[PDB]
């Protein structure tokens, strides 16, 4: 059970709680891809928090 993306642009963390991640890098959501804003873990370097569903795009 995983929901894994891969993200199209870098995207720097502005918030307390979103999450920053590179161009290319691999992620994972914790909860259901509903909605805009998800909760996630990126496989690439370990860190989590709010992405922005438009910033990514599904990956086997």
């Amino acid at each position: 059970g995983v929901t894994t993306f891969v993200a199209l642009y870098d995207y720097e963390s502005r918030t307390e709680t979103d999450l920053s991640f590179k161009k290319g890098e691999r992620l994972q959501i914790l909860n259901s891809s509903e909605g805009d804003w998800w909760l996630a873990h990126s496989l690439t370097t370990g860190q989590t928090g709010y992405i922005p569903s438009n910033y990514v795009a599904p990956s086997d």
